[PDB]
């Protein structure tokens, strides 16, 4: 009712995950990521991946409560360290150059029980085990794609307001299905347009090349040096073997990689942020020199110490992106609970690693050289939002010059 | 109204494979193999599991429609072998000692259409991958089950009739839950006198010793050997570590391996079997000297023939088994075109491996103790039945005596 078509939009859905997501190719492995919710998506993907012309898809299954039975009651030595099965089968999807599509619809806060111990171990381990492919995907050897799935869990929290369970999924669907332009005539063409517009953005700032980058808001004063050479990025990316591919669906931003030695300031979260599967409220970040000093939270502190602390490069930052504050998802005015979703209503740092093309022939470098440019070299990437109606940009130049960059959440001169 | 308070029953069947079934025990890790369109009744499960002390619970997810996917156009190349870390996950499985619960859901004719040379080559590959956890578990050296779910293509299948899928589906769900004793008050006391009454029917067997076994039904003649003391066994097994477990949920059957070695006449099949993803109909086979010499049916005649001559030991038998035809699975009618129900309508002979287990301290014994005391080893176990209201069976005594053992398919006197 408040949806049109479902099956035909879901099926249209998976089309476009497939061949401009992805891009899927004669011989192809790709690896989908996907809940076991999602059977009626995970049919659909698959037969255009095999259509298209792929060798073989590994689809690996994840599912909410029995990730939260196994937190809640293994002990830890099931938890903190990760078996060679599953680094194995990593190697296997590697060594095949697979594509990743990661179809997220997990539920914001499915691991609301859980010790902050577990999730801590079981997070650095993963990071640690799960590092070629991190790697891989960061310097776009393969092609990847994050894309959501109307999960219930999720639904129900971003849609209290619907008059039922079921109503509530299809206005999930709806978001999934506008924001990646399922419903255009001509989605291709309409992300062709889309990219083509945020790409100009990109490109005029890659032609100013400032210094450093000044955000002011209410919660937040915080200076970021930008390393030499960068490179700002936006919809589109292109992999080791030449094939275009969309790392995110929906996309809202353009972004670059600050230089993680040069951070001072602090800030203010302005969503909530789903992480370790816990909601995490009022995040304040202090830096001195480049690193995080302080991290505190009004909800889910811990969780977010642990974070900073325990993981090589989380203390400082990777990304740095900007989404302007009156894009259509942000004037929704729904919080999504949803790092892809939210990442595309408001600018957004990122704790940990940074993208290895955010510097002219990053794809290129050693990770000595990335270090040495300026791109943060981490086991994780952590996004949160900081952007609001009210926040300021400056960019800095090299002459001493602040240009102005956003004005009340919004680009302008 | 065909199956009320079906969310209460689920879970009681839930329990009942966890803690009767599997019989999990503090520590333990168990292994679910489980259709993703089964996800309630896999939550429940794992839910009773760490409930009773499991440490681990691995889910591995199956899907028809990505397998059917998979067959119809991967390469032979990614068909004809198993990778590495499938090894590895069995392995893992192995080394903790898991026990396997096998939830089965699948539409019998999942893989109608796959070209048949890529079944065969897929079933030989995994055949000889994962034999350490066939013959770990034909050994009884950690619990597992084999019991179902009600699959929609599959009550569809068994129910053509049904008034809608959801009815299809209901009273399939019903048959389930009936046979596996869940509507009863006290389900574990009704198991246990249902096995005390076949242990019976064992333990007779057991005494009297037959050198062989003489079955006669239109379109059967057929004498089988039994090994020097075998062990006819029903319901109840007992893992390598004194636990208790129900290998099968349902069953009706007690069976034992025949000497792979002494087999003569012929035999017609009363059932369909769903083999490979295929449904065979019409099966007759004739042997002589112990094996097979020729195989036929009407429909799935080749994948027949590929199965008995593509694979070494699958000219001879592993398993003989009995079941009188006025018990309720065989007297409700229905043919569900599935192993574990059809076996426990009717009595059946298998292909392939025997169970170490059907010989007298068989579960100590080598590879090669086990051939020599007259079981066959095999890569394959495929069940057919062959049971009807017209069928007699002679034991035959070692020194050549006939004895009634079943009259027009139930048991003599
Ligand atoms: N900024 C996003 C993703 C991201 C990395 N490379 C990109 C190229 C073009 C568009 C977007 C890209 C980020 O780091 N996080 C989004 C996510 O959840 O992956
Ligand atoms: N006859 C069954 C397997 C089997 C092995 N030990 C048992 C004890 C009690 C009942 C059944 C037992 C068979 O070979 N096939 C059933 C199956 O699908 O596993
Ligand atoms: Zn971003
Ligand atoms: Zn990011
Ligand atoms: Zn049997
Ligand atoms: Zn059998």
């Amino acid at each position: 009712m408040v949806l049109p078509n479902f099956k035909e939009n879901l099926e249209k859905y998976a089309k476009l995950l497939v061949a401009n997501g992805i891009n899927v190719q004669p011989g192809h492995t790709l690896a989908l990521s996907i809940d076991v919710e999602q059977r009626e998506l995970a049919h659909l993907i698959v037969k255009e991946a095999y259509a298209l012309g792929a060798h073989e898809v590994i689809v690996q299954w994840t599912d909410d409560v029995i990730n939260r039975e196994k937190f809640l009651h293994a002990p830890m030595e099931r938890l903190d360290n990760v078996p060679e099965y599953k680094i194995a089968e990593m190697n296997y999807l590697l060594e095949n150059k697979a594509s990743r599509l990661g179809v997220r619809s997990s539920d914001p806060g499915a691991l609301n029980g859980v010790d902050a111990d577990k999730l801590s171990a079981s997070a650095k381990a993963m990071g640690l085990a799960m590092k070629p492919m991190r790697i891989a995907t960061q310097s776009n050897k393969v092609s990847w794609t994050v894309a959501a799935a109307a999960g219930l869990e999720w639904a129900k929290k971003v849609f209290p307001n619907a008059a039922s369970d079921e109503e509530a999924v299809d206005f999930l669907w709806d978001q999934i299905f506008k924001t990646c332009r399922v419903y255009e005539a001509d989605p291709v063409k309409a992300w062709e347009e889309h990219a083509a517009i945020l790409k100009s953005k990109a490109d005029m700032l890659n032609k100013e090349q400032f210094s450093a980058l000044h955000y002011t808001a209410p919660g937040t004063d915080l200076t970021l040096g930008l390393p030499k050479n960068h490179v700002w990025e936006s919809a589109g990316a292109v992999n080791a073997q030449g094939e275009e591919f969309l790392p995110n669906m929906p996309t809202e931003e353009v972004f670059t990689a600050p230089d993680f030695r040069r951070a001072d300031g602090y800030v203010t979260s302005t969503k909530p942020l789903s992480y370790n599967g816990n909601i995490i409220e009022g995040i304040k970040v202090t830096f001195k020199d480049g690193q995080i000093v302080d991290i505190t939270a009004e909800k889910g502190d811990q969780v977010m110490k642990d974070l900073v602390f325990e993981n090589a490069g989380a203390r400082a930052l990777g990304e740095c992106a900007l989404v302007p504050d009156p894009s259509p998802i942000s004037q929704s005015g729904i919080t999504f609970f949803n790092t892809l979703f939210d990442d595309n209503a408001s600018n957004h740092l990122a704790i940990g690693a940074a993208y290895a093309t955010s510097v002219v022939d990053g794809a290129e470098m050693s990770e000595e050289e990335l270090e040495a440019a300026g791109l943060n070299r981490s086991d994780v990437h952590v996004d949160f939002m900081i952007g609001s109606n009210q926040m300021d940009i400056d960019g800095i130049r090299e002459d001493g010059t602040r240009v102005p960059l956003f004005r009340n959440g919004n680009w302008a001169n």
